[PDB]
């Protein structure tokens, strides 16, 4: 059925395929490549720091890695790439902060990338075209030149509705001094001062090591959610079901549902089943400030199962009843 008419933009498109002749090579971006390789060498300088930190030290920075994930999950992706809900002025203003302090671009590029992503994945209009390999998918992408098919049939979807929203531009306008403060100055400074952390070790753990983590659990779900797991809901697309990458990227793992129903709210069969986004998105409901989640009924899902399944889902039959 069709339970979320408002949006099209990130329906799978078969019909699109790659016919435009041989790819071009790969255009190296230098600059993100030097910083890209910086911020992995301090990541991992601040993992042989983690001992020698406090233990509030340490806290803050899961605080932080969690906080941010929402503002991927629960807000860039959920709420303003798919429309699966609706959120109040106050629930938005916590998810475009919280968005801002991950630093992954503005929602409006991170969403036009997305649903692009949807529309034509698998092809060269896909940002993180799987097809390339591990690398690619992971973080390859973000170190060459995006294929001119990325912004010939991106630039063809519908962004309109995040155009309209007065939040998601004033964000555009004002992303640089926000992921300044909210990724690198606010976490390093506030260990420093409120309970005494070395600026050393805020530096490298409360802000490189933890921005570091969240990042790449957020591209696990770009290549291995398209390379390792089963396919439980559809056989024919590259999406895959994995737990581990669940487990990062809270609740994000069910890549192979996700793909088949990006309309559902909870991005997977499961509601709470590892899925503390979704676990979220419940508790800002009963709060009233999220209303119209969008769930796919349970009958659509177990019919497109047995029509495009690969046979895996006979051993999470029943698991919960939602
Ligand atoms: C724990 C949390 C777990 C969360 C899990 C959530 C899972 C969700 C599902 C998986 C998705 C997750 C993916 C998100 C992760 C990636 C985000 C980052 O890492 S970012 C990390 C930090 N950020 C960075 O590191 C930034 C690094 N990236 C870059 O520097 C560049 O983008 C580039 C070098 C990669 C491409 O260079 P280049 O080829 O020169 O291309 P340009 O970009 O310069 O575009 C210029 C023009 O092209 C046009 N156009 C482009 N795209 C589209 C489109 N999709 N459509 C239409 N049109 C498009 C457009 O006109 C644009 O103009 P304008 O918008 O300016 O007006
Ligand atoms: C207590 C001692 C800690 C020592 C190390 C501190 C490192 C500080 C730096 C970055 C924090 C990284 C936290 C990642 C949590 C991911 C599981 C998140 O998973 C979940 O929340 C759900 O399982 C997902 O559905
Ligand atoms: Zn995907
Ligand atoms: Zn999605």
């Amino acid at each position: 059925e069709d339970i979320r008419p408002e949006m099209k933009e990130d329906i799978h498109d078969p019909t699109y395929q790659d016919e435009e002749g041989p790819p071009p090579k790969l255009e190296y971006v230098w600059r993100n490549i030097i910083l890209m390789v910086l911020l992995h060498l301090g990541g991992l300088y601040g993992i042989i720091l983690v001992p020698s930190c406090k233990l509030y030290t340490c806290l803050f920075g899961i605080f932080y890695y969690m906080t941010s994930a929402l503002g991927i999950t629960a807000g860039a992706h959920r709420l303003w790439s798919h429309r699966t809900y609706k959120a109040r002025l106050p629930l938005r203003i916590f998810l475009i902060i919280a968005n801002t302090m991950a630093f992954q671009n503005d929602v409006y590029e991170w969403a036009r990338d997305h649903r692009a992503h949807h529309k034509f994945s698998e092809t060269h209009a896909d940002p993180h075209n799987s097809r390339r390999g591990f690398f690619f998918s992971h973080v390859g992408w973000l170190l060459v030149r995006k294929h001119p098919a990325v912004k010939e049939k991106g630039g063809k979807l519908d962004m309109s509705d995040l155009k309209a929203e007065k939040l998601v531009m004033f964000q555009r306008r004002y992303y640089k001094p926000g992921l300044l403060l909210m990724c690198f100055i606010l976490p390093t400074l506030v260990p420093w001062y409120c309970w005494g952390e070395t600026f050393v070790n805020s530096l490298f753990v409360s802000t490189f090591l933890r921005y570091t983590l969240v990042l790449n659990a957020t591209w696990l779900v770009n290549s291995a959610a398209h390379l390792y797991g089963y396919r439980p809901y559809d056989k024919n697309i590259q999406s895959r079901e994995n737990i581990l990458v669940s487990l990062g990227a809270v609740g994000e793992g069910f890549h192979n549902y996700h793909h088949t129903f990006p309309f559902d709210y909870s991005a997977s069969e499961y509601r709470w089943h590892i899925n503390f986004t979704t676990f979220f998105i419940d508790c800002m409901a009963a709060l009233g400030l999220a209303y119209d989640r969008k769930k796919v009924s349970k009958a659509t899902v177990l019919a497109r199962i047995k029509r495009t399944g690969d046979g895996s889902h006979k051993s999470s039959e029943n698991l919960y009843f939602q």
